[PDB]
């Protein structure tokens, strides 16, 4: 099939360069458009007001110099000839779990992906420690199994779904499961030293025992060797609160003007 | 009740003003945590690599050089003796309508005072001389109210309000999320360089704003007020998945 690929650790990733070779090698037709350095840190929103500057690697590259979400907008809106099926964002050097996703740049080059009618996918790795190269290809591998399986199987396609891969060879691996998103930053208490020059300064301290990080989450799983996946939302309104609502906001206007 | 104020705009924006001398004279009690710089255009996400700076302006204001998330987890881990029954965000100088929402810097700040066990409201001004008055005077009105008839508190309300009188207004309507930006080409021009550059265009020809949606209402001049996901778990497609996922384990 025709897939497309983006991330944004850059174009000039490993990460992104493995799983662009395992997908040819499977017998697929590939395009790669991604930012031009690491945009983590900034802002995931669209350019609007100034025009984005675009330039050629390759016969099958192409280097944005903008957010992740121009990225995969232009490419399908006039930036190329090419109508492909499916779109994959990774493979994250950082794993994506809880109530992190919300402001992932992962994620949000494959939410753009269904707002223009395709489905898609992200894949994250789970790093420790900050010698030792990671375990790329076995994040590759479970990534052209699941494309195969959404060609002949495919979903209700109003979700998309987020991946996270332990950082182990796959002989140790366990299998997969279905999991849903948990919660930390409650249990993160804060802290307070003093700089070189003797003024007050705060950290976030560390989660403690009282996270929601029991059977069921994706934290779980991750942690016993697992692949985790998980179904999230696409609109952000919440339909099944809306009759009450309603009836909530007629006591508020008898009681004004 | 107490409530605990922040946004986005800056400590020192004229929106975040009034909307805490209005609350003081409702009579309830108002603290402020806000940023120290119109932070607008960066990541919301916590900062953990780097250590945070605050300072204590006067008697409830406090001044953060961190994100609007910075703000609100700090005061409610140690920072402060103040136990808060609610959190507000605004008044925000623009509108924050559609698939610009879960972007929003102003938003951010309700989410993270919801994963804390709080209530939480964000308040925006839809400017096309500001209304800040009107903005201030529709917001002690839904406070009081969630006192007397509390929520389910699993969710949070984006409300936004028309830039005009309050003679002028006509009512509240409950709406949902629209849409403008989905169909919108790719258009191809010259610097004056002779470089080659790419434009966003403008909305599309047929756009989902029709009657029912948020933009529709202030179009019309009234308030939108929209009940919006805190956990983005679908759990109704946990059964369907599941299957699916067995059938993908026994492929060998
Ligand atoms: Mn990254
Ligand atoms: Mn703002």
């Amino acid at each position: 099939m025709r897939v497309l690929v983006s991330n944004d650790d850059g174009v000039d990733a490993p990460g992104i360069k493995i799983l662009a070779d395992a997908l040819r090698n499977a017998g697929h037709e590939v395009m790669v458009v991604a930012p031009d350095r690491d945009r983590s840190g900034a802002s995931n929103s669209l350019t609007l007001d100034t025009p984005i500057r675009a330039k050629q690697i390759d016969m099958h590259t192409y280097s944005v110099a903008g957010t992740p979400t121009d990225c995969v907008h232009l490419a399908l809106t006039g930036l190329l000839n090419y109508d492909p099926d499916i779109v994959v964002s990774g493979i994250n050097n950082t794993g994506n779990l809880g109530d992190d996703v919300i402001y992932s740049g992962t994620v949000s080059a494959a939410m753009e992906g269904r707002f223009l009618g395709l489905p898609a996918v992200a894949v994250s790795l789970v790093t420790l420690y900050r010698q030792q190269a990671p375990q790329y290809e076995t994040a590759a591998h479970a990534a052209i199994n699941i494309v195969a399986q959404l060609k002949t199987d495919p979903l209700p396609a109003d979700t998309i779904l987020n991946v996270n891969v332990p950082d182990v060879t796959w002989q140790q691996m366990r299998g997969f499961k279905v999991t849903r998103l948990g919660n930390r930053h409650r249990s993160a208490p804060c802290l307070t030293q003093t700089d070189p020059r003797g003024h007050t300064i705060y950290w976030i301290g560390p989660a403690g025992p009282e996270q929601d990080a029991g059977p069921g989450t994706d934290f779980d799983a991750v942690r016993n060797t697992y692949i985790s996946i998980t179904p999230i939302h696409v609109d952000l309104t919440r339909y099944q609160a809306l009759e009450n609502v309603t009836r909530w906001t007629d006591r508020l206007t008898a009681h004004m003007d």
